[PDB]
This record gives C-alpha cells, structure tokens and sequence, in this order.
C-alpha cells in the first residue's frame, strides 16, 4: 500500500527560504549510517540578497576513537526545479570534521513552530531509500503542542520513517 519510493514523497508547497531563516532547535532525529551529530544540536539558517541559503550548526559528536567534541558546521545550499529540494555542501570549522554533499528536503513546516527535514543519501534499486536521515526542528526548545505533534507524526509516516526517531537532549555541552 504505502508508497516508500523517494520520488513519490511530498515536500513543502511554495517553500519560502527567507521566512525559514533563523534559529532551529533539533528535538528529534532519525540517524543515517556512520558518524553523525549526537545531541545539543542547534542550526542557524540565513538567506542573502540574491536568495542564496546557508547555515551554521552546533552539536556534540563522538569520534572514531570515542573522543567527544563540539562540532561547528557550515552548509551552503543550491536550488533545484523544486523550491523545497536543495543540494547542501557542508564542512566543519575544525579540519578533521566530516565534509560532504547531501540532498536537503523541507518536507513540511509552518515556519513559526516546526519543521520536518529529510535527506536520502542512497537509493535502493526499487526507488526506496537505503540510507536516510531526518530532523524534527522547533523554534521553541520544548515539546510542541499536541496539535503540532499530530502533524509531525503523519509526516514521519509519509517518509516511511515512523517509529525510527529518538529524542535529543540539550544540556549546554556546546556552550
Ligand atoms: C551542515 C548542516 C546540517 C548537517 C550537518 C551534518 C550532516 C553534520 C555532521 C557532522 C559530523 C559527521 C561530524 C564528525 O566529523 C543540517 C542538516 C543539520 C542543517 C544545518 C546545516
């Protein structure tokens, strides 16, 4: 029944980059394979005068060898035929942090309260995603109204990611 083909997924209608700017607290995440941000994750989005979107982000990550560090990350986004779908180039302030180029899709947002983000890093032969990640972001660090929670849950189901997220703490560690 459920179509899990990435090419089928709905994204945010008439996505507005400028209204999306500012501070976004990560409340929940679905992990990909390998090294990934762990917790204390906060993003800052910006858009310049020509419509070019970029972001910084902080979060705790534990390395190779179990070393715990505060990652300071940077991303730059390229626009596509769909206003809600981007290519994100990313790197760290420290040279040893992971660098890459990921799809970056805004699945849904009301710009003032929540956002659901998605990235498929690898397609299966059948069109479904072999390696994804997803953030649930909030403007306000706290639990979301029950009304907003219901909508977020539905979006998770539509991405074929329901029941695959974990809650993320904030306790300072990265200042
Ligand atoms: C840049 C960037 C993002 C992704 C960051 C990633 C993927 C970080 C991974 C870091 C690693 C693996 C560090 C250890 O080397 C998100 C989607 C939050 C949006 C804001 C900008």
């Amino acid at each position: 029944e459920r179509d899990c083909r990435v090419s089928s997924f709905r994204v945010k209608e008439n996505f507005d980059k400028a209204r999306f700017a500012g501070t976004w607290y990560a409340m929940a995440k679905k992990d990909p394979e390998g090294l990934f941000l762990q917790d204390n994750i906060v993003a800052e989005f910006s858009v310049d005068e020509n419509g070019h979107m970029s972001a910084t982000a902080k979060g705790r990550v534990r390395l190779l060898n179990n070393w715990d560090v505060c990652a300071d990350m940077v991303g730059t986004f390229t626009d596509t035929e769909d206003p809600a779908k981007f290519k994100m180039k990313y790197w760290g302030v420290a040279s040893f942090l992971q660098k890459g180029n990921d799809d970056h899709w805004i699945i849904d947002t009301d710009y003032e309260t929540f956002a659901v983000q998605y990235s498929c890093r690898l397609l299966n032969l059948d069109g479904t995603c072999a390696d994804s990640y997803s953030f649930v972001f909030a403007r306000d660090p706290s639990g979301f109204s029950p009304e907003v929670q219901k909508i977020v849950r539905q979006r998770q189901e539509e991405l074929c990611l329901a029941r695959q997220y974990r809650l993320i703490p904030h306790n300072g560690y990265c200042d």
